[PDB]
């Protein structure tokens, strides 16, 4: 039996071509979500036994796993179209360390680098959507996943401030954190190449 | 009088594409070539009165600056093709913090998450063809830039170590660290935008 986790921040198609490749060589699976914020606290402990993890987050170097990186997913940071950082930005991606950030709580309450909010204050919240819904509010700005947001942004709904900075989307690896067992195994070495085969080609 | 600073690790067309753009709107411009390593080191001291900096190391927020990013580029893990990791390679991904890292020594001493060594023991070096001739040698591995490296590779005389993690290289945002004095001129606004198109269309 596989227990593999993947956090709320992979789209959804990642999540079919993994949950999709792991079927030809595996027999059992289970798949936990997370939110990205508890994925590594939740695979650091030992009984939680995960076995594979697919996150954005990053720490190089973590006791029974190894990293390396499955395919690449773009964030943007979004904001109610009437926010007043929104259209001009340019002092805008700086004045927002100043603007409240709708960031993504840890139960752990600690975060990396990656995820550790920009701004003070921040208001956390658990998930994308709870997150998202005080932005329309809209109470703060946030950074989401691409999914999240798609079908909002094309109605107006939401804008897109993170445009100047890394323009096209923020540019975010997905990484695959896997028990060391797994290192010789096959099944995994094969698992891994076709995924990453299919998300370059969705890509 | 513009001072601008570009880090090893950026490859020279982007240099030239940088160089070339920043001609266009500007007048005097100083360029100096800093270790990665060193580049946020520099532009931290108040008096080397740097205004640009091109990098690929992260600091996400710093006193005087604003970051942004230019574009990517590529990093391979290479040795010399008769190293043991060399070759078979998945534990190999797993063993090479045991390998000797030639690494890229600092002024500070002090490495950023993204710079700071993998793997003990560690042989610090100051640039990249003194970590390359090392690597030839080859005492150790290294993680270099692809311009560094691509006519070495195609001879034979260095192996990449790197695909399985990351494979097609590793993929390394470049980012612009600018003075906050120039957020609201037109002369940046300009070159930003030329120099970001002019990279993704050499992509
Ligand atoms: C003016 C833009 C400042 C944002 C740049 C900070 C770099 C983003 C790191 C980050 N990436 C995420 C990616 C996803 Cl898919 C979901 C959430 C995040 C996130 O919260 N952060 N912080
Ligand atoms: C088995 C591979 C482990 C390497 C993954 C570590 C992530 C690389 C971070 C890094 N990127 C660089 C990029 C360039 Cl262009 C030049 C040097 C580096 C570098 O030294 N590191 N550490």
């Amino acid at each position: 039996n596989l227990r593999v986790l993947l956090d709320t921040a992979i789209p959804p198609s990642f999540c079919d071509t993994v949950s999709s490749v792991l079927l030809d060589d595996f027999n059992m699976v289970s798949l936990i979500r997370t939110s990205p914020a508890d994925s590594l606290a939740t695979i650091k402990q030992d009984n939680a036994e995960i076995d594979i993890a697919i996150t954005i987050d990053e720490e190089l170097k973590i006791s029974r796993f190894n990293q390396c990186v499955l395919g690449y997913t773009k964030a943007f940071v979004v904001a109610h179209p009437q926010h007043p950082l929104c259209n001009a930005s340019l002092h805008s991606i700086a004045s927002l360390a100043n603007y409240r950030q709708i960031s993504l709580g840890s139960r752990s309450g600690q975060h990396s680098n990656l995820l550790r909010p920009v701004s003070d204050k921040v208001l956390f919240v658990e998930n994308f959507d709870d997150m998202l819904r005080l932005v329309e509010a809209g109470v703060g700005w946030g950074i989401a996943p691409h999914y999240f947001v798609e079908e909002r942004l094309r109605n107006g709904t939401l804008a897109v401030l993170s445009e100047l900075y890394e323009p096209g989307g923020i540019d975010t690896k997905v990484y695959c954190y896997y028990n060391t067992a797994l290192e010789s195994e096959r099944s995994f070495l094969r698992f891994l190449e076709s995924a990453r085969q299919r998300l370059r080609e969705l890509g």
